[PDB]
């Protein structure tokens, strides 16, 4: 009947997805509440009966054999799944919050003059990466390894993939070689490594999980989440966060770019998104005005 | 509706993630496809509802967590409904759920396998020509450069109900005829591509107040229809075919052509095909 509090005043949309028809709202009450609203899937019988029984339809437009409408269905199709977290702690607000993103186009020179110095101004640990590579941690999770210290890598499932089905298959290849921070460091010297990751990684997944290479999206992030070269292997059906064109770069194309254009990744402009509160965004914007 | 008496033949496709359903029905007893999609939330109106007397049913509760059924007022329950009628067999197969496989098409694969296979088909883009010729949707045009060679029409895509900016989605359709896809692009088309990118973004800034750094602007390969068009989408929208395996950023298409005139004839392109697509077999064979 009633929500477990009084007087909802919106502070912030923590996250919204128009694709998934879901929104996460931070509201002030009286104290903090999170309310999550999600539209519901259609039930076939409910739609089929609506379409034969006086539906309230209103034209947005038509063109040839196509027409689009606003439909206002009866109550049974209008359920909205509503999840209330109250009181919400700062941890709740942080787990749901996603910053709005802005696109930047970074020239080779912007990288050299602005981005790289900004990265060098930070002290970020990747010791967790080295512990895996050195077999001190997570050795039991490695699915495949090419042990070569120059051209080798380990393949490990993503932590959030429960390995309970192939629909959301997701593994990460991490190279043994140290000091390759991102796409920007890649030269023809790295072709053997990159080929190994692509071919051996796909083969390992075929053997272990019986998933063929043409069912795999294999790509790198730019900007990456940590600055030691790593490659994502996801089921093609799994539209994983970070597989968008504004972040993802297909390993096969990275290889072919290096093969025909050796300085590609030092010379060409790369496009990525930054959180609107990221100080790097302001630096690149200031440098580009 | 453009017909009477929808009799369900088949659920062609459904998604619980996207809250969408595709139905094949018999009408006027003719085939029709009807597509129903739940709409994005109206944030301020939802917040207004929550602070009032929303109609709720408690499904379960455990200390700080509770789950409800909310039944909003009529104005918040809009379902975007798209009708394809009369629907051909191509339409019925197109919307059928199907498994996708990736393929890497070399420049020679395209010329010797894909293009002949395309050229062999007879596909209608009458809706596209109706927009360009002002026979349909003329009132909906957001921006036009009418130059027959380097010009285009910018128009909200069918996908977008225009009711919120979170899923902002327009298409630029070039006036020039016979540019089928990426594969046809050469430096000849650079003025057109530049016009689309810069005039398209300026139009969106003026109309919607959305800056270029809030947009993801890209082409599809393979395209769903073979007349060059560009997708202008909110960066925050997980937009159709915006994945790396389909989307090509317009700015990069332009720069690729500037660096290598034959880029899109010579280079290998990667894209997904449906398992039941005969092109997939033809390419795998070759
Ligand atoms: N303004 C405007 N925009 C448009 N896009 C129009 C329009 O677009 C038809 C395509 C038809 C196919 N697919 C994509 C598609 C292909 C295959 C399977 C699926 Cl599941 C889908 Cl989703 C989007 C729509 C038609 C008529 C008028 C239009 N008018």
């Amino acid at each position: 009947v009633r929500l477990p509090f009084s007087g909802f005043r919106l502070q912030k949309v923590l996250r919204e997805s128009a694709r998934d028809k879901i929104i996460f709202l931070h509201g002030k009450v009286n104290e903090d509440a999170v309310v999550i609203l999600e539209k519901t899937p259609f039930q076939v019988e409910q739609v089929a009966q609506l379409l034969t029984g006086s539906p309230e339809l209103q034209l947005q437009f038509s063109n040839d054999i196509y027409s689009t409408y606003h439909l206002f269905p009866p109550r049974q199709l209008n359920d909205v799944k509503t999840t209330v977290v109250y009181p919400a702690t700062e941890k709740h607000l942080q787990k749901y919050l996603r910053q709005d993103l802005r696109l930047i186009r970074e020239t080779g020179d912007d990288y050299r003059n602005i981005t790289l110095p900004h990265l060098e101004s930070q002290s970020l640990s990747i010791q967790w990466v080295y512990n895996i590579l050195d077999k001190k941690a997570e050795a039991d999770r490695i699915v495949f390894e090419n042990p070569d210290p120059s051209d080798g890598f380990v393949l490990i499932p993503d932590l959030k993939w429960n390995q309970q089905q192939l629909d959301d298959l997701y593994l990460i290849a991490i190279c043994h070689r140290r000091g390759i921070r991102s796409l920007r460091d890649l030269t023809p010297e790295h072709l053997p490594l990159l080929r190994n990751i692509l071919h051996q990684g796909q083969e390992a997944i075929l053997q272990r999980y019986r998933m063929k290479g043409d069912h795999l999206r294999v790509y790198l992030h730019y900007l990456p989440s940590y600055y030691h070269l790593h490659v994502h292997f996801t089921a093609l059906g799994f539209e994983a966060p970070g597989s968008g064109v504004e972040r993802a770069h297909l390993l096969a194309e990275v290889i072919e770019n290096l093969e025909c254009d050796p300085r590609h990744y030092q010379q060409r402009t790369l496009t990525f998104a930054l959180r609107a509160d990221d100080p790097l965004l302001k630096l690149l914007q200031e440098a580009q005005q």
